[PDB]
């Protein structure tokens, strides 16, 4: 049984801190604003949500959600169009994505639409803090943890379902970067939970992203299983626009089987270009075989990742077997990164009105 | 750099807890005492170490500790022997295997003596918490989590390493006595080569509870992970699992899976071995083991015993594999155990005291 967003609690600040200031380098996810929400369970079901000043924890030390990973997160964008309103992309598919998290670990079920509200009302309430500027948006940043006060790893009694927002501007994605595909380094398995949004499947990658820096790389290209699939960019998801091997110009992103976790945008990238009509959209496993063959052949065009924090990022140069490949994106425009970008900027920011807007 | 016991600050409880009674049973992990270690790390580097008492944790809500799971933990146990003496079973291991999971998550290294030392100074405090009767401990469990207030994925700039205790008696219920079951089915996979399976991160354990619930649904106990096209037996639930049987070049063996990354290389694993092999008495090997083999062994009577290790459970018997739908009988029980009750019986006279050994750290 669910909490409700009617019986929300309100509790604004006694002192609001000083927004940004305009110009100056928003850093993403260092700065945030002046509320959150909060809602508890335990075994009385959920209690009442609340918004509320931005606060810090207070956890039992043998929290479930520090021992044993009982966490997941979501994260998504709010945009502050011409006329100051304020549109969130696509929310309900984080929805979708948190309670399918949320199963996976145990946690407890919750509305979709419930959470939604309640993530709506906490946006209002800052929403002086969604910058407008060109490029900029509000970061979302829902988080469900167990909270468990005993060692035992069991289904957990007590959780705490929270948001945070951080004002942000860019996260690198005019400029290109570049990856480091090794093969050594395992993002996800088959039967594993690469698919879903939960802490575990990031804390392993640090060690791995500080070895592509050292490499010389920006980010690291996940490879899977033994024909070395491109799977995913770091936390995005991964594209190609090349003339296949039936010489057919095709959009291409590797399938729902497990390893690839199922971007928002991705989605949205894989919605806009079916709609046009204008080439073949398609899921696929992507090898690296098949990606040098093409690049070797003339066929690529471009290699971009896919994400909320960058959108759509593109690809120039791929450290693979300790040789570089370089990615065509760049020269070839981008002709298709540019035109996503400039859609997905229509539709977030109102100029073109869409059901995918929800309206805070 | 390093926090330094010689630094340790110490503050008392002013609120004792009432520890439990005669007619209360022990439930693993439930019941904590009086205090707790606590150090903090950041760009000034370590600061100092303190025993103060057991309190709740005050985390930023952007704690790279709960969104991206910059967690690792140790288990290890104290004992109290007939004397009154306590002990710490082999901890410098733990603690190596803590510093090599804190380095797996670009965490703060440290200096494994240092802490070790604070973790007895901790203990020496909490000394009447340790339990004395027989099959009873303090489970120890350190933690070491990331504590950036950024939602950027990347080597934290602050860190907390804390230390609780729990006085245990036994982990199942009427446990290492009595045999379990275990639900193998290969569509469960615990970790992957290349992952981080042989690390003791938080990460690993989160996923498993849904499957643990499943093992109960199909009516088992535990979990016995598989791994690989040719099913590789793995673990059991947190323990690692190890078989004593005749092999198929009918040598009389203990075998237990190798260290090739995703298996968790436990303390009690080691000891096992370790004395195992001091024996002499047969072969004791680290090898792959797959269903396939066991299947054989069984339906040939090759088998003796099927058991878990772990510092939770010690030694823990299988009497029941359920592989899909095929409900295999382990005859553990019926072969003594005998090699189960030998390990059982020489750990237990290590760890309380019985007989000196440089396996014991007193307290
Ligand atoms: C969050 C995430 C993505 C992209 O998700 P969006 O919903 O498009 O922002 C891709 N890959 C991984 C591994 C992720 O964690
Ligand atoms: C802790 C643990 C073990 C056993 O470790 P010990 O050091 O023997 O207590 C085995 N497997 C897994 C998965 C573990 O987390
Ligand atoms: O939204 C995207 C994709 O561009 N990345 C975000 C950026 C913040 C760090 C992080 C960590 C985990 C999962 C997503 C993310
Ligand atoms: O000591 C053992 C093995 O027998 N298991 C412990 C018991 C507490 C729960 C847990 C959770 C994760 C990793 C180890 C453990
Ligand atoms: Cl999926
Ligand atoms: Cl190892």
């Amino acid at each position: 049984s669910s909490f409700k967003a009617a019986d929300l609690q309100l509790e604004m600040t006694q002192k609001p801190h000083k927004k940004p200031g305009p110009g100056e380098p928003l850093v993403f996810g260092k700065t945030f604003t002046d509320h959150m929400l909060m809602v508890e369970w335990n075994d009385k079901g959920w209690g009442q949500p609340r918004i509320q000043p931005f606060q810090n924890l207070t956890l039992h030390p043998a929290s479930s959600s520090l021992h044993y990973s009982l966490q997941l997160f979501e994260g998504m964008k709010a945009f502050k169009g011409k006329d100051q309103q304020v549109r969130l992309f696509r929310p309900w598919l984080n929805m979708d994505r948190m309670l399918r998290s949320a199963m996976r670990l145990c946690l407890p079920s919750f509305d979709k639409l419930e959470l939604l509200e309640c993530i709506r009302r906490l946006i209002e309430v800052d929403k002086d803090w969604v910058p407008d500027a060109a490029g900029t948006s509000l970061y979302v940043r829902p988080v469900l943890i167990g909270n468990e006060p005993s060692l035992g790893v069991s289904q957990p009694t007590r959780a705490l379902l929270f948001v945070i927002l951080c004002p942000v501007g860019a996260y690198f994605s005019v400029t290109p970067v570049s990856l480091l595909a090794d093969p050594a380094f395992i993002r996800a398995w088959v039967g594993g939970v690469g698919n879903y949004k939960l802490g575990g499947n990031y804390g392993p990658t640090v060690l791995v992203q500080q070895e592509a820096l050292k490499r010389g790389c920006e980010q690291v290209l996940w490879l899977y299983g033994p024909d070395h699939q491109l799977t995913e960019v770091g936390t995005m998801n991964i594209f190609v626009y090349w003339t296949h091997e039936d010489g057919v110009l095709e959009l291409v992103t590797p399938p729902l089987n497990g390893v690839i976790l199922p971007g928002v945008v991705r989605q949205s990238l894989l919605d806009m270009a079916q709609t046009w009509g204008e080439f073949r959209v398609v899921e696929r496993t992507i090898t690296m075989k098949q990606l040098l063959r093409a690049l070797e052949e003339g066929r690529v065009r471009e290699v971009f990742g896919s994400g909320t924090a960058c959108q759509v990022c593109p690809v120039h140069r791929i450290l693979y077997k300790d040789r570089n490949l370089h990615i065509p994106t760049m020269e070839n425009g981008p002709e298709l990164i540019l035109r996503f970008q400039k859609e997905l900027k229509e539709i977030q920011y109102g100029i073109r009105a869409h059901e995918w807007m929800f309206p805070v």
